[PDB]
């Protein structure tokens, strides 16, 4: 092995893409050894992969020391755990305190944050307008992402390590474990509609129907993090990560209806946004019956879908981010966002989480 | 010489970029010989370049035959003349009728149209929504661009030639001859404001201030046309061409003010769009005095600026085009649109068409 990755959050959407992409033939930095850390016991999908799984609650300092301090060969840390204050800072500090003193060939720390935390719902002071670039200064408004950056900079600086900060847009992806996942949430809603013989009714705002939006494929995020981990010209940079294009929810919606073979009802002029979370609140038993009727992987509705997260997406606009910095540094990776969305639907079907198309 | 280009419209914004780019070291298809056709006598900027200049009114059939039929060595036609009905069709037909029977090693015809003709101001039948892709079918609405495509397909088909249709977004560029040029128009307005000690007052709509827009650098259009002219995998395709990013007029405006060292007045809530053409209607003499006072290249206001064209830009929105098709075919060329806009300002200054910054 040439390089040794510690993927913190391996069962998450991006973490699961890193485990796969790190193991492909001709991956930069390779051949890679991969340690994958997550709180749950190793999922069956990941047990069959060449990943060394470490079950660890990284919010527990002792346990993090016990399980990560023996891993002497780590060269690259990829901190990609979903970010839901002091707990996120503590988790990241735990990782760095447990590995930095023990891994004598440690080179680089990759920190994943996001363009916006929950679409900016928590952000008095006038915010920066879009298209979002990485050179925009920090505004005097508290931010959990800025607290993690500060720990990265301090710990990498003192220890002669390189750093990256990756700011993914809304992620399109799927793996057998990760929730707070937009495509899964929308596929679940489509599946319920189809089961109940109802149309795929758009519950969102006018503006989110018609505005330009962007996103990022989980695999592209993995490629971008690996690139910044191995390209010396890319190191010690804050870097956005999106698919390189724009889309509209209205087009995703039509595609979604088409893929499920159901009628669409788009935005209806004058009709106000309604909560998808509200529409779905009494559907937990319906979901149980769908799983049974279609022999799906048993999931609970609250585990596979986050309707509240779709609701925020559908009252958001003006959130486009730029890839000019990455491109000007030589990263020309992209995805067709419409093709990426469909590929996630296909993947959920292939893994039996939602019914087949026919 | 390996390849022999006939650049129809060499004094235009894209044509002048093709003449330059076709002559760079290590240009695909090279070394290129370049014939440049335009109606005016050879400009002094272009006389010093290794371009064989052909003065020709291509709307005159006889003259086109007289001047183009002796050019036996042409391999590639680049039809990039500005498109202002029967006249545009006739001009293109003239070119093909004059060259196809005479140029026995002719390979390829590149046809440049646009994403929209004059931002769609001439387009009953419900138009296609954006982001614009090349697979969207033709709608039963007359279109001068569709008439030129039809001639391309018919003439290339019958003669065993390959074709390309390039659909540039709004072009950012500058050369010493071309009008209907957005950056020039805005630099001229900025120059007048500065001369008169007034602020750079935005005269446009609210929506065009705040909406996402896109554009294309003239040099990137040249690179894209050359790529499709030489890459066999790219041939016989309709292909959009933009810089790969998005911007907003509000940000361009601030940049424009900054570059001229003048105060900005942005969009003012409640104030309706006013015509820039109207604001400038009695400025022809003012422009003469600015040229004199700053020793600029002598231009007439009506030749260097098209304020009406800026006015259309500033009541337009929802015109974003996709580069996914080109990227998926392996064309990864891009520009930072904000940097491209500034480079055009720099170029106009360098060539002495507008005053220096200080």
């Amino acid at each position: 092995y040439k390089s040794v990755a510690l993927v913190v959050g391996v069962t998450g959407i991006v973490g699961s893409s890193l485990a796969e992409v790190l193991k492909l033939p001709d991956t930069p930095g390779g051949p890679w050894k991969v340690y994958g850390v997550a709180r749950r016991p190793c999922p069956v999908w990941l047990a069959k992969k060449p990943v060394e799984y470490i079950q660890c609650d990284v919010s527990n300092n002792q346990e993090t020391i016990s399980k990560l301090s023996p891993l002497k060969d780590i060269t690259h840390i990829f901190y990609v755990s979903w970010i839901g204050c002091q707990t996120n800072a503590t988790m990241f500090k735990n990782i760095l305190n447990s590995v930095i003193p023990n891994a004598s060939n440690l080179q680089h720390v990759c920190l994943q944050t996001g363009i916006k935390h929950y679409f900016g719902i928590f952000e008095k002071v006038v915010p920066h307008d879009s298209p979002f670039t990485e050179d925009l200064p920090r505004l005097n408004v508290p931010n959990f992402y800025h607290d993690l950056e500060d720990i990265l900079y301090e710990e990498t600086g003192k220890n002669n390590l390189t750093w990256s900060v990756h700011r993914p847009a809304l992620v399109f992806g799927f793996s057998p474990c990760s929730m707070m996942n937009i495509v899964s949430t929308l596929c679940v809603y489509a599946t319920i509609c189809k089961h109940e013989n109802k149309a795929l009714v758009y519950p969102g705002s006018k503006n989110s129907w018609n505005c330009y939006a962007d996103a990022v494929d989980a695999d592209l995020v993995a490629e971008h993090e690996i690139w910044a981990a191995v390209d010396p010209k890319a190191k010690n940079q804050v870097l956005n990560c999106n698919n390189g294009d724009v889309f509209k929810w209205k087009h995703i919606w039509k595609k979604l209806a088409e893929e499920f073979g159901i009628e669409m009802v788009g935005y209806v002029e004058g009709k106000e946004q309604v909560s998808l979370a509200e529409l779905m609140k009494d559907k937990d038993q319906v979901w149980d019956e769908i799983v049974k009727k279609n022999n799906l992987v048993p999931t609970k509705l609250k585990e596979i879908a986050a309707f509240w997260f779709a609701d925020i997406a559908f009252c958001s606009e003006n959130l486009i981010s730029s890839m000019n910095k990455s491109k000007e540094l030589g990263f020309l990776g992209f995805r067709n966002s419409m093709k990426s969305f469909v590929s996630c639907i296909d993947k959920m079907r292939d893994y039996r989480f939602i019914p087949k198309a026919f």
